[PDB]
């Protein structure tokens, strides 16, 4: 009855502290969420961060063949009632797909999926599934051999999956720095997600950061 568990749908993101503004109705100097800044002008708020990229890459790439068996059965039973290299699935919005550096798209060692009702195969020469909605993602997953399904961006992609309770875990990176932002991470029922992993602190050129993991418990 839990699709996020049956199809191992997780979410991964990186958020920073929002940089204040002296004009407008959007300045929150006492926000209860110190880390809510997701993007700024179609780009990352902090630009580049070697550690986070390394972490994100590792996480969304790692596969354990010695664990797929259990997963295959879990999905077979559900479906009831192709010798393809085992890989994870990454799901992104059109913007995110259009920002990836040419030499990184499609994401290496990963099955890429882009949510869009505008793009077409004719215009994208790279291998990647294009879907109209989350419902189509579900369909795709029901008939696709993969390890885990990672949602990597952006705002609305995250917001629809949460509200539809399709998220088993959340990989949350906390960038410790203030940056101007215009896109933020959506809010969710914190109560149904308990923090199950708290990493040590890390440093990326004076900018500290850490990695958390919440599990729908
Ligand atoms: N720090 C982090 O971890 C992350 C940061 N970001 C940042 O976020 C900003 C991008 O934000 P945003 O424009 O929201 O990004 P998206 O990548 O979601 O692009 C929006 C577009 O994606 C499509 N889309 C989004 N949701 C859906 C949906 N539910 N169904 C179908 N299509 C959908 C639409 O395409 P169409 O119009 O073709 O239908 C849409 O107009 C950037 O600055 C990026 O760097 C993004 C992810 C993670
Ligand atoms: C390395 C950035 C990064 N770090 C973390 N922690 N989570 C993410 N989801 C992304 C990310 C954002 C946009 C694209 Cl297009 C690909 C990945």
């Amino acid at each position: 009855e839990n699709l996020s568990d049956v199809f191992d749908i997780y979410a991964i993101c990186a958020c920073c502290k929002v940089a204040p503004t002296s004009e407008g109705t959007k300045n929150e100097p006492f926000s209860p969420r110190t880390f809510r800044g997701l993007g700024n002008k179609g780009t990352l708020p902090w630009k580049c961060n070697s550690v986070d990229m390394k972490y994100f890459r590792s996480v969304t790439t790692y596969v354990d063949e010695s664990k797929y068996e259990k997963l295959k059965w879990k999905r077979e039973r559900y479906l009831r009632m192709n010798a393809d290299k085992l890989q994870n699935v990454v799901v992104m919005g059109r913007s995110n797909w259009e920002s990836i550096p040419k030499q990184y798209k499609p994401l290496p060692n990963r099955i890429n999926v882009v949510l869009s009702k505008t793009l077409t195969k004719e215009d994208v020469k790279e291998k990647v599934f294009i879907i109209d909605s989350i419902d189509d993602l579900l369909l795709l997953l029901k008939k696709l051999k993969y390890y885990k399904c990672f949602i990597i961006g952006g705002a609305q992609v995250y917001r629809e999956c949460l509200s539809r309770n399709l998220i088993k875990q959340i990989y949350f990176t906390r960038i410790n720095g203030a940056y101007p932002c215009d896109v933020f991470f959506p809010e969710f029922d914190e109560s149904e997600f308990r923090v199950t992993s708290v990493s040590e602190v890390y440093n990326s050129k004076g900018t500290t950061l850490d990695f958390l993991v919440y599990s729908k418990v």
